[PDB]
């Protein structure tokens, strides 16, 4: 029935093209104003997760816990121009070798670099900002020393303390070797056992553990460390931009300072937590010219290869109609308020250009092959061609729009934002193609009929060769061979289906030969500990009874399966349960603080005030009596009576490290009638983690210790849990269920494609099943290609897969319709008619995107662009072409109905 409205509409547009072009331009500039209005695009690193996800919400809770995770400005450092040197102690019999950067002079130089960074000045708001302004100092205003995890903090970042040398002027009883080999064994002691009782604490960033500062060593022999680590953590507020961009300005200042540091005895490696965003922005800028020149080639082909009489202005007009559809959909979607990811900016114009050029060429070459008959007015020729061809363009474009508009049902944000734009852009494309471009075609027909230079204003060469191609490869000679080869290759891709990869390799996602590739190679080469993991026991636990404490605490007196104990046992088998070390426990150190034996806690005679551990007043008595009931862990109120005193005491040589030092932010204290210990974390670290697989494993198993511990706890219903949080849990959680999301997405596509292209084709089941079955072949073979060229299954590749099928509809759909409706007496005859009539046009929506999908590789060296976008575009152009224009005519010659 569509042929009546299509025909009288073609005659209407041919009649009065002014109304058509004018109105359609009111539409075009109407929607395209939202492009200039909102224009908002999203680039925050939240692009790889949907809100209200598991890891996303857990990130919220940890963002009330200790707030945001700090930004890490790190330096992996080493000395190439020094050798080992051996320490022979006096006089006890043993020997300890010392690695290359363990030489004292190299340590001195590293301290010079460290002090050079310690006062680095950046200017924000025409003001002054140092590292002291942005670093996180735990203690304030007492001891605002910046947290710096370097080995030199064993000597308090001071040369005069590094050059202690107990011993007469011949023998050495204790030098830096000794203090080092004692601190890396008890790095929270304030008194060395021998050397003038030097402290192993630091300019307090904290008790410096040797995994955060030493690398390349072996097996608890820290004395052979081949590369030191200097970690400046800096506060990283998420809900504030003044302080954030302050820290970022200082970070690029740091990056430039390290890029320009002359020291022939050192080989550095560095990273500020703004390095990856800045280096990705830098990365996707070298190949923009190459994309533009690709589009230049494609537009040129569209201008010349249509049909000094040719269709140049026509091709330019169709190009502008496609771009008007793109900017129209972008305009309306920005109007309503929609972020516009870069993936969309890359995938959308290629798609809308392929579909638009396909419909354009179908219509134009549909008129060119057509011969009028006697009294044919332009209404009754171009309305006839429009009624003859428009059902195919409408079938394809409509199935595509309904399969892309339906792709945005999933939760993955990239494919969401993409598929919306895809749907509306293809629909507006078809509308500006059936309304405006028809009245644009009749006018070039008039121009060519009046004989005025078509640049200044039978069946050509290829219809011949298609007519020669069909019978040779459609005879019963070839007819089985095609099913043989395509079913065989299909089975091959089914074989390498389960053996395909997942994730983004860190070093390849960077412009090779940046300052970041060296960092990744040298953290795989040296470092011994990954990003910290915080084990959050949510608010609501007791913490104030022997039962409640035995559920949580570790070591002596507490249960076998408590939180700390389970984290520690999992730290034993660190190469499986990705968790590296024992957990920094707040309650375990609190119990070793209020000890009546260790004089760390003393309260006044009546005033009940905490007594500074260095005080001297005979009125502070025991916080807990040494009565056998007293010399015990504080159950009940006494707990809350002394916990805030612990979370205030700063390090004292007559006591420990104090609670303010490390656990002041690790323990939330809610003053609600009258004191409680809600929402506390236990911190440890995360082994290696040098590939996407490693990250996924760490996520799985850390959450496994989570649910596992929460099981061993007496949970009243499900109130609170014990979840783990690291920096990366939000980004590598898509891969936790990408396959279920792939299967679904593509699946829904092949459903929509199946529904429309079956009801649109006269409720004919077999035409659909054959067509979208061939498209399923396209996608499975596409996964085989993914295996062969080694591309991954992330959000980008999945988006390009959905779009890949949506573009395969443009190959198989037109042929399927052209065969389904025809009155030839044979299956083979209708196959030749369909393939010759439509295949000659479809192979002009192919050659342009191939000749662009060649220059795409030509000048673009970005590994992500060359491996993902180029090889996939190529894969779906060649794969789709060969599956719609080679196999499908054979499968239809076999099972195509009559
Ligand atoms: C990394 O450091 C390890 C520190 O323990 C070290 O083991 C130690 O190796 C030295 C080698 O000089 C042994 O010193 C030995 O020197 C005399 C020289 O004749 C030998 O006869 C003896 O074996 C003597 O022990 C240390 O004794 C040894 N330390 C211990 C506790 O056994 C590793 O060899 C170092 N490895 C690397 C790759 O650097
Ligand atoms: C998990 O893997 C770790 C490395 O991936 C591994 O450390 C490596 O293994 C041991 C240290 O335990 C050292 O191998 C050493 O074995 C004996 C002592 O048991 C000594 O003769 C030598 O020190 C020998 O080299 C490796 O040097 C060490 N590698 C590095 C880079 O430090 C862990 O031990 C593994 N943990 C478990 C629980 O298996
Ligand atoms: C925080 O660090 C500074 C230096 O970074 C410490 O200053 C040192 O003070 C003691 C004197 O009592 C000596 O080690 C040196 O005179 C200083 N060292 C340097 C490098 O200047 C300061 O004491 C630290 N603050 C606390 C509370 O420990
Ligand atoms: C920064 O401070 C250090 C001492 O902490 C000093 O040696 C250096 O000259 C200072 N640099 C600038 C630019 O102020
Ligand atoms: C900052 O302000 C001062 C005077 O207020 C001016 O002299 C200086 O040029 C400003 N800084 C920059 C970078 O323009
Ligand atoms: C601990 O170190 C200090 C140095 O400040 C020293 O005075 C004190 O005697 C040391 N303690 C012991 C028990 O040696
Ligand atoms: C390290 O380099 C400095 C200057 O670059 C030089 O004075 C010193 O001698 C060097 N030390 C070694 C061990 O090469
Ligand atoms: C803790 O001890 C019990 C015996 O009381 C034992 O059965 C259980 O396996 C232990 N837990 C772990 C994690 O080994
Ligand atoms: C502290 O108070 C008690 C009250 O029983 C008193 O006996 C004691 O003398 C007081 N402390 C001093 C140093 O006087
Ligand atoms: C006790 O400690 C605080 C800070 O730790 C310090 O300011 C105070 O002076 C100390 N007590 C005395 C009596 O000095
Ligand atoms: C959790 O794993 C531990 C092994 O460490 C075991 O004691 C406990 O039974 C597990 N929880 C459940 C619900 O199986």
């Amino acid at each position: 029935c569509l042929r009546r409205l299509f025909t009288r509409w073609g005659s209407f547009c041919v009649r009065n093209p002014g109304c058509v072009i004018f109105f359609s331009l009111v539409f075009i500039t109407a929607c395209s104003s939202g492009l200039v209005f909102v224009r908002v695009t999203t680039n925050p690193v939240d692009l790889w997760s949907a809100p209200s996800s598991q890891a996303r919400l857990e990130k919220e809770y940890f963002d009330q816990h200790f707030g945001p995770f700090f930004r890490t400005e790190q330096l992996i450092i080493r000395a190439p121009l020094t050798d080992k040197h051996i320490y022979q102690p006096y006089p006890s019999g043993a020997d300890v070798p010392f690695g290359p950067p363990l030489d004292i002079q190299i340590l001195h130089q590293v301290l010079d670099l460290q002090i050079a960074i310690e006062n680095i000045t950046a200017s924000y708001d025409n003001e002054t900002v140092t590292l002291q302004d942005i670093c996180l100092a735990p203690l304030s205003p007492y001891n605002t020393n910046c947290t710096i995890l370097s080995v030199l903090n064993y000597f308090q970042n001071s040369h005069s303390v590094l050059d202690h040398k107990k011993g007469d002027d011949f023998f050495v009883y204790a030098d830096y070797h000794t203090h080092f080999l004692y601190c890396v064994r008890a790095p929270a002691s304030l008194n060395d056992t021998s050397l003038l009782h030097d402290p192993c604490l630091g300019t307090f960033g904290g008790p410096v553990f040797p995994w955060l500062v030493l690398g390349g060593y072996d097996d608890q022999n820290y004395n052979n460390a081949t590369a030191l680590v200097i970690t400046f953590p800096v506060n990283n507020y998420y809900n504030d931009t003044e302080k954030l961009q302050r820290a970022q300005a200082w970070e690029k200042e740091f990056i430039n300072f390290v890029k320009n540091y002359k020291n022939p005895n050192l080989t550095i490696s560095f990273t500020a937590e703004r390095s990856i965003e800045d280096e990705l922005n830098r990365e996707s800028d070298s190949d923009v010219f190459t994309v533009v020149i690709s589009y230049a080639i494609m537009f040129l082909y569209i201008s010349l290869a249509l049909g000094v009489d040719s269709k140049v202005s026509l091709g330019i007009a169709g190009i502008l109609i496609v771009l008007s559809s793109v900017a129209c959909s972008l305009g309306v979607f920005s109007y309503i308020g929609l972020p516009l990811t870069l993936i969309v900016i890359e995938v959308i114009p290629f798609l809308v250009l392929a579909v638009g050029v396909d419909n354009i060429f179908i219509l134009v070459q549909a008129y060119q092959r057509d011969e009028r008959l006697q009294g044919e007015t332009l209404d009754q020729q171009l309305g006839r061609v429009l009624g003859e061809v428009a059902p195919s363009m409408f079938l394809s474009s409509f199935s595509e729009t309904v399969a892309f508009f339906l792709g945005a049902l999933s939760v993955m944000p990239a494919v969401h934002t993409f598929s919306l734009f895809a749907g509306l852009a293809v629909f507006i494309d078809f509308l500006l193609q059936i309304t405006c471009f028809v009245s644009l075609l009749g006018l070039d027909i008039k121009r060519q009929e009046k004989n005025r230079l078509d640049i200044f204003c039978e069946s050509c060469l290829f219809r011949f060769f298609k007519n020669s191609y069909s019978p040779l490869l459609l005879k019963d000679w070839m007819r089985p061979i095609v099913i043989a080869i395509f079913v065989g290759v299909l089975s091959f891709s089914i074989a390498v289906l389960n053996k395909v990869d997942i994730g983004l390799d860190q070093s390849l996602s960077m412009p090779d030969d940046s300052y970041m590739v060296d960092y990744f190679k040298s953290i795989s080469q040296y470092l011994h500990a990954g990003p910290p993991v915080y084990f959050v026991l949510e608010e609501g636990h007791d913490y104030t009874s022997s039962k409640g404490q035995n559920m949580v605490c570790g070591g002596m007196g507490c249960n076998n399966d408590s939180l700390v104990q389970q984290i520690f046992n999992a730290a034993q088998l660190d190469n499986y349960t990705r968790i590296g070390f024992a957990p920094s426990s707040w309650i375990d150190d609190y119990f070793d603080w209020v000890k009546p034996q260790s004089s760390c806690c003393r309260v006044d005679n009546i005033t009940d005030q905490f007594c500074n551990a260095s005080v001297v007043d005979p009125a502070c008595v025991r916080c807990r009596p040494l009565t056998p009931e007293g010399k015990q862990r504080p159950q009940g109120g006494d707990f809350m009576r002394f916990l805030p005193m612990f979370l205030s005491d700063n390090p004292n040589p007559k006591c420990g490290k104090g609670g303010h030092a490390a656990y002041s932010s690790a323990v939330n204290i809610l003053l609600g009638h009258g004191t409680r210990v809600g929402a506390t974390y236990f911190m440890t670290y995360h082994t290696v983690l040098q590939t996407s697989a490693d990250f996924i494993d760490a996520l799985k198993k850390a959450r496994l210790i989570a649910s596992n511990v929460t099981e061993t706890m007496g949970i009243n219903g499900s109130a609170y849990r014990v979840f783990p949080y690291s920096v990366f849990y939000v980004f590598y959680e898509q891969y936790l269920t990408i396959i279920d999301d792939t299967i679904f997405n593509l699946g829904v596509s092949l459903g929509a494609i199946f529904l429309v292209t079956m009801v649109l084709l006269g409720c004919e089941l077999w035409s659909a099943v054959i067509m979208c079955a061939t498209i399923a072949m396209v996608l499975v073979n596409m996964f085989g290609v993914m295996w062969l060229w080694g591309i991954s299954l992330n959000a980008v590749s999945l988006v390009n897969l959905v779009m890949s099928c949506g573009i395969s509809v443009e190959f198989c759909s037109h042929i399927t319709r052209a065969f389904t409706v025809s009155m030839k007496g044979s299956r083979v005859e209708r196959a030749e008619e369909a393939l010759a009539h439509m295949g000659s046009s479809v192979f002009s929506g192919i050659t342009l995107t191939k000749f662009g999908g060649i220059v795409v590789l030509a000048f673009a060296k970005s590994q992500i662009f060359q491996i993902f976008y180029f090889r996939m575009y190529l894969a779906m152009v060649l794969l789709g072409a060969t599956h719609g224009l080679i196999f499908l005519p054979v499968l239809l010659s076999y099972i195509g109905p009559s």
